[PDB]
């Protein structure tokens, strides 16, 4: 089977979601592939499907749980299985849909949904846009309820879309970011449930191109500035890779390094 | 009195020559200011001169001694002392020449020379360039012998350059080169005497544009390349100080670091 790791939201602390994110990122990355001190997922070309997925086991205080699905080549969520059924995004090509087939095996009812996972779809389905919805232990508790009770019609449509949205920020993005672990971590020592500020959206937005970025930089420095937000909203832009290593804790792979050529 | 650090050539080994410059290092700076891993001289402007100079007593395996002085803010030779008498390369400013008449303020016989201490002008008065004057244990036992000799006659002043040519590079550059710190180590270790490669006289022609350039840099990247040379010659492209860090070991202050502005 794949790997799991177990988070519950009952009775959560810092501790116990630093040690959930840290356990997810080390069965995320291997350690083969480290560019400036920032660690990089699996290259998809040529992984055997045996190596493909973990699974994150999610439980609450309601004594409900479901289970995750996230590819490592992303960290992105898939899917998910709650009892007998499990759901998939809709995938974006022949290998992934193959590559599903693979997951929650002996699950009795299996669907496709026909919507992606990325965020645009979601917000759309949820009628909100991410800085309009709530995260921290509270919001995730619901998402998780949210989405057991999915296949016997107690959620509707919007509520899914939108506690899909809460776990992919608060599991995948917070595994990319030590700044977005951070921030959740700020909101379950305080008890704060509240919605991303334009520093946690605009580091979602840029993962992608911030990991091409360092990548393909020379020395670590990049061909042409990314902009981000403070957050206050204000522009912050990033020309080095040197300012990320406190923020960003693994990259999609873009290419390979460059040989080492030291000087 | 200023600062003394020893050394000599006298059965000098990788551990003596290692101990040695990472003594000078630590005279020469002070801790305040290390911008990406990289130490910077004190700041001159606003320097006490109580703190201006260090002191460097090397001796030879011929049992002579001469003490040269170094000035912190850039960690190169402005004169020494044999015996009874004291030579200073000539200022390159009055508050420069005042500054010398803290140095050796005992001896009797003071003179300053009419020439700087700038290679281009050393290697005019030797009547050889760098790349044809050898370095090593051998160079600079023998550089020791003649800076002791030439208040008595005994050194032509083309000798006089080259010992002068000698010590500063193994003494001031090395401090501000690991990279040339090594170099001078391999000498040691296999009892050899040659010249600088041009990997070696590229970073010293270029440690004033490379300290500009690590402390102008945004975020480490350069906003314009260095171009260095590897040992054989070719071309090497610097864009970031991330390079640079097993390399430099120290620069000449440049401007004030700007505000640490982290994400």
């Amino acid at each position: 089977q794949y790997p799991i790791i177990n988070f519950t939201t009952a009775g959560a602390t810092v501790q116990s979601y630093t040690n959930f994110i840290r356990a997810v990122r080390g069965r995320l990355t291997t350690g083969a592939d480290v560019r400036h001190e920032i660690p990089v997922l699996p290259n998809r070309v040529g992984l055997p499907i045996n190596q493909r997925f973990i699974l994150v086991e999610l439980s609450n205080h309601a004594e409900l749980s479901v289970t995750l699905a996230l590819d490592v080549t992303n960290a992105y969520v898939v899917g998910y299985r709650a009892g007998n059924s499990a759901y998939f995004f809709h995938p974006d090509n022949q290998e992934d849909a193959e590559a599903i087939t693979h997951l929650f095996t002996d699950v009795q009812n299996r669907y496709t949904f026909a919507f992606g996972g990325a965020y645009d779809r979601l917000e759309q389905l949820a009628g909100n846009l991410r800085e309009n919805i709530e995260l921290g232990n509270g919001p995730l508790e619901e998402a998780i309820s949210a989405l057991y009770y999915y296949s016997t019609g107690g959620t509707q449509l919007p509520t899914l879309a939108r506690s899909f949205i809460i776990c992919i920020q608060m599991i995948s993005e917070a595994a990319r970011f030590q700044y977005i672990e951070g921030e959740m971590r700020t909101r379950i020592r305080y008890n704060r449930r509240s919605a991303p500020d334009p520093s946690v959206i605009t580091l979602e937005n840029s993962w992608g191109r911030l990991s091409t970025a360092i990548q393909e930089s020379n020395q670590g420095a990049f061909a042409s500035p990314i902009q981000l937000q403070r957050r206050n909203g204000s522009k912050f832009s990033v020309y080095d890779v040197s300012i990320l290593i406190p923020i960003i804790a693994l990259m999609v792979y873009r290419c390979a390094p460059p040989p080492s050529s030291q000087f």
